[PDB]
């Protein structure tokens, strides 16, 4: 900790970093999938969508899956991959290998693309034992519900599930990792600002999605996540309360896979 | 605007930049002082505190003062002045010139230092026609009220005034330019996020004060203010609502000098 | 018109609590109507008379030869406003199911929600259409744990889940009472920020207590006749008051999600 | 204790509206006491009986030989709970000032606020201490325009402005009623976010109407006996309910700002 303009004001940066919030949310999504799979083993798993939770989710499936393949429409996202054991395939390469080849016949398909993502037509080409589709919808919004087609994507699999992620007692427009991280920080700032002696509270946010998809720079994106989530200007010490508010907001994240019953 | 991850999601950056919010706030504070002065002319004006509103306030005072001197405890803040007509003096040079010299005898003294700023003892050494002290307090906070000594600073001047700045119907901990800018952006984000089709809203904020006082880099600080105040991810267009919400939150800023 | 003195105005909203209740129950009834696609039924059974059940049963009289409301509380027969709707307490329905053939509905609607109808009772029917109201609103761990909506969708050739939310706003349940309270509370927050408003009063009380503890439907209906909000202000706010309330009422979105 | 069924709990707060009112009036009375520094007075005049005036006038009985409450509404004599407090309506005070020497207070306290006593009436006194309650809370252009607190501080050797705010929270005025309503409304917002809560009811009504329109102080006092909040939830929330209310009551800060010269 340091001082601000003069020694009468303190500047406190949270120990909790943006990457720590991202890690907690992705781990909750990976654990939801793990719980839903009930320790079942698979020959080949295909995970659509590398950013932002896909990387850690694919890595978490290596223990029970002989082969894990991440599929992404953006080839540069091979850089966001967690481990060498995860195979990366461009959408162009997958489509080609499906038409002319027998190497692709997964028993576990996980769709994490969400809004404007994979089409139900591509999903229908598979015949897995388990199909998991991530529902990008958070709390109610007409515009988001209209563009969402999660139900149409659950067209294959003996066992089907929908990965849902919300914040308990708080409003979020989507279940997206980025949306949730931003909402956790924003909600923490509003409460932090009400602590006695606080002058102002800064959420250290920027359009991180732009660094990944517009600048096509995964390395820079990961560096940007290394910043303290919040910076506070105050007369008195707030370091304790600052981590407790952030932690409380991170703990509200609840992720689970809802099983979709289809008897045939 | 542009698209986000796919063409199904739009990315919109506000036309309103952080510098535009800063400019609106500083102009409101400068206008409050102008309205309070009622067109009175002065031989020498001394303004304590260059950052953040002081620079524009001193510039605006050249219309009514023969000489305008910005005084700051940080010598590198001479870089935040944008007009050569504004004279700069660090606190030590001023204190020395007061003891051994007659060149300093202002008829207009403006204290914008706020929390942990200029002591009432230094203010008591002047005998101006008008004294304006900026109250750093915003809405009620016990910790901030305890450290504040604005009333003790109003110890000289034939006419005395307290520059106050608040947000109508909204809570702000201080009247500081930076505090107001941050609160305007944060409150705008809260309302923008509730617009139909919005996925998430990003306030493009950072600890700008750090760039000025810790990195001692005014140039970099000014470059950082060129960023769009808010970035929005949405399914539908939100261009108008984005600017209208930020505009509405900037309009809530009310600055005025209360005469004592 | 005035408050303590003639310098302050007292404004009571033209929108009454009953008007908010009516709008919500009509949205739920319309969601069911849209989902039914004009299909006609010989016998409809609706579980849960309070609070939307009464109007929902009334709206089924056109396309249903017989509409029966079932409630665990016999005094809730008083909340029905049309003699064409038959009433049966839960014990009477259970008796008639064991010893009788008069009950064999082609349309079953469960509106009991939390701690309501058991899936075991629902499993005794074989209708053409089954509609179960999901009491869950936005995410809450405690509410999700007690909810068993999915287990209740165990019969019917066509199955649907009635869902009700507030667009861009948080609500713990889809319950009529919850939504009405939330609409009023959110309206108060925005009304209080209007210029010149001193304070805003939501005219609320534990209405559920009048119905289930005092067992007085008549008194409950009389209590809903109150203006939703009372405002104390310096200037006129009548227009803004009705606009803020209407806007919050319009966020209610009700629909039946078909379960394939 | 249960709601519609035994699966849902109904909890009424132990804290009653009267308890919130009492805490706010006591904070205002204590602010005045601190400011007076134990000074004794021959005659104190307090303008405005509702809502904090009654308890403030009561707290002045110890250090003042005579305490007179002045209210434009004669029925507000019913809100006084001690016979030691003399009551005079505005008309009687105005008559006694013109034709009489019985009124010459050394302590004048104006609690009328918005549309209250005129500076012209205040200027007719020459007390040792003058305290004017500032009705303004946080910033609002409309309230600021109608407010004339500064013009009311025209007499007294020692002058003070009674200010009351909520730390870190927005309130349009310093009025007892406004603060009570805001404490309850803010508590409801936080209570509703507790896990398992279905909905939260603030037990509010236009209490001011009972006092000034129905002219019924007795009924108004009875209406304050109600629990401040009623909660519907799946799990127990009794302790959190009380903690959030107490926390919001504790944010009230009242103090008299001394006006020099
Ligand atoms: N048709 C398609 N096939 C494969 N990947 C796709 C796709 N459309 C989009 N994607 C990828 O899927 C991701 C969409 S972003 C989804 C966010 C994610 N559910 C989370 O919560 O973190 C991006 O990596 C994008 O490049
Ligand atoms: N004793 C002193 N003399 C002169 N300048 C001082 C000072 N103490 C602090 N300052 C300066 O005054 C400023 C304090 S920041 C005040 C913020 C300003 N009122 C606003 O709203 O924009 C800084 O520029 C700091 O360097
Ligand atoms: N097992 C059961 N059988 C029939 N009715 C029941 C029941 N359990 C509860 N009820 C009734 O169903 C209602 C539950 S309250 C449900 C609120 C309603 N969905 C709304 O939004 O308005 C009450 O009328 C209650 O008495
Ligand atoms: N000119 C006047 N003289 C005396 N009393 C007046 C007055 N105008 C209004 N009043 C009274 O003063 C009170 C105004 S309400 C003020 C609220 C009070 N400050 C609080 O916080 O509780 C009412 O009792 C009203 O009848
Ligand atoms: C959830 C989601 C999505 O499915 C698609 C997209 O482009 N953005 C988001 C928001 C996010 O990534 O948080
Ligand atoms: C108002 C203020 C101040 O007087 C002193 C300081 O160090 N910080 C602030 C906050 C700000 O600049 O907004
Ligand atoms: C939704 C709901 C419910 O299913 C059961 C109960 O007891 N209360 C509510 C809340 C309400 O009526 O709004
Ligand atoms: C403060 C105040 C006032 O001075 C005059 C009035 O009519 N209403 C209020 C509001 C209140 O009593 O809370």
């Amino acid at each position: 900790m340091n001082y601000g303009i003069t020694e009468s004001v303190k500047t406190t940066r949270s120990k909790i970093k943006i990457k720590d919030i991202v890690s907690d949310v992705v781990e909750k999504k990976a654990n939801a999938i793990k719980y839903f799979l009930e320790g079942e083993e698979f020959k080949q798993a295909i995970v659509f969508g590398a950013y932002l939770s896909g990387s850690y989710i694919a890595y978490s499936l290596l223990k029970d899956c002989e082969e894990v393949i991440i599929v992404d429409i953006q080839p540069h996202l091979k850089d966001i991959l967690f481990n060498d054991g995860i195979k990366f395939m461009d959408l162009n390469k997958l489509q080609l290998e499906l038409r002319n080849g027998t190497s692709i016949n997964p028993d576990l398909v996980i769709d994490l693309t969400g809004i404007g993502g994979v089409s139900p037509d591509l999903i229908s080409k598979f015949n897995p034992k388990v199909l998991i589709v991530e529902d990008p919808k958070g709390n109610h919004d007409k515009g988001i519900s209209k563009i969402d087609n999660t139900d149409k994507r659950l067209c294959v699999g003996a066992k089907k599930g929908v990965l849902k992620t919300y914040r308990s007692s708080k409003f979020s427009k989507t279940s997206g990792t980025m949306t949730l991280v931003v909402d956790i920080i924003m909600d923490s700032c509003r409460e932090i600002n009400e602590l006695d002696s606080v002058l102002y509270t800064i959420p250290n946010l920027k359009y991180f999605e732009g660094t990944v998809f517009h600048e096509k720079n995964v390395k820079k994106f990961l560096t940007e996540l290394n910043m303290s989530a919040i910076t506070v200007s105050s007369i008195d010490h707030v370091e304790y309360e600052l981590e407790e508010i952030l932690s409380k907001n991170i703990s509200r994240v609840d992720s689970f896979v809802k099983e979709f019953d289809k008897l045939a």
